[PDB]
């Protein structure tokens, strides 16, 4: 209870309505309702800020605030700096993903709370290869979606060997592929789709 | 010139409309414009037969027709026994790949051609990742589309190699990947895509 902090990424798509409520408050609503969950640190150009603190009075999570970076890493870095001093276990979800259920979120944690890192994952539904670089395919794979779970230990030392070293994070060289702490994959829900397309959002509705 | 063979897979979703054809088709006559297409096998239930034989007439192709079988691998060999005794490529595509380009099926042509075996794939637009047994990640992909080009002596020489050693045929342990011979990855677009939803079938009229 009150050991999870949120790192919401909302920094424009993820501000478009659905059913009348821009997208990014979906999950945040859905964050603010968990027990687990002490504090949300929304990352966020300070124009939205409005759009989550106008509830910060109803919700039953501390909300604070962190300025986005470059890259989705900086903006992860930026939101690392606000959370609580002794939080359990940063919960870092994309908030072009409105659907994600509770149960796979209390999936996710619960996961995170026993490996030390943990991402909600479905098996991919395309046939999906490995190609070469003549484009040669080069005779299990998983979608990745977010929550993303860790500890934060752990992240800070991430952070840290990728400065140390001047690695390259790219969307799947992440952070953790660079450290020996195991990564463990959640079983989520093809629902949990991102927002990028209108056909995306009528998805979205027929789901709702 | 009428050097290939098409497998046209069609064997309910790739008979709903879209503006009015069935999706089925759609890539029927994109392939029957090419003038290197000398035929185009359909395996279907006999019933929607005529679906196609309506345009036998005005179609600048053979036509032929083969039944469907429990998988798509015996439906495939089921249209192979109908080829052309002289063909130097065989064209399998799922039917429920209405919007393939021709420029797209051009390109695949040409490198089954040159290379033997080739696929439409466009890269993996999800971050994707390898998962073991016990749920943790395992620390470049492509979609693969269709068409699947194949010259017709390496794919009875799969098929042989696949019964006379009871292999096991997987959507993702395709024939090919038995083979040693090379596979090459044409580059489509992204706006091939299969239709099994009623969002992709917006999505369809969307991109017409
Ligand atoms: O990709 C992750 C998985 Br998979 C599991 C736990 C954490 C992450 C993660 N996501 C992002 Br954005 C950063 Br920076 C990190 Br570290
Ligand atoms: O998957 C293929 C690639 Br990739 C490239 C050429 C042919 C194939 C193929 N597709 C099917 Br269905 C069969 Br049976 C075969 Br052999
Ligand atoms: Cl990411
Ligand atoms: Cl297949
Ligand atoms: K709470
Ligand atoms: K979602
Ligand atoms: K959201
Ligand atoms: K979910
Ligand atoms: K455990
Ligand atoms: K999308
Ligand atoms: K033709
Ligand atoms: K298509
Ligand atoms: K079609
Ligand atoms: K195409
Ligand atoms: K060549
Ligand atoms: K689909």
């Amino acid at each position: 209870e009150k050991s999870v902090s949120v790192i919401l990424l909302a920094g424009p798509k993820q501000y478009i309505p659905l059913l009348g409520q821009p997208i990014a408050l979906y999950s945040f609503f859905t964050f603010s309702r968990m027990p687990e969950v002490k504090e949300i640190v929304v990352v966020c150009d300070p124009f939205f800020r409005d759009i989550f603190e106008e509830y910060e009075e109803s919700i039953d999570v501390d909300l604070s605030f962190a300025i986005p970076g470059k890259e989705r890493q900086d903006s992860v870095y930026s939101g690392l700096q606000e959370i609580d001093v002794n939080s359990e276990l940063v919960c870092i979800h994309d908030s072009a993903r409105p659907l994600v259920n509770t149960e796979d979120v209390e999936k996710v944690l619960k996961d995170g709370s026993a490996v030390g890192a943990a991402v909600l994952g479905v098996p991919a539904k395309a046939t999906i290869k490995e190609v070469n670089s003549d484009s040669l395919v080069v005779k299990t794979l998983w979608e990745m979606q977010t929550p993303q779970v860790i500890k934060p230990e752990l992240l800070k030392k991430g952070f840290e060997l990728v400065k140390s070293e001047g690695l390259e994070v790219t969307d799947d060289v992440s952070i953790v592929e660079y450290l020996k702490h195991p990564v463990y994959v959640s079983q989520g829900s093809y629902t949990n789709i991102k927002v990028t397309t209108p056909d995306d959002l009528l998805l979205a509705e027929r789901i709702l």
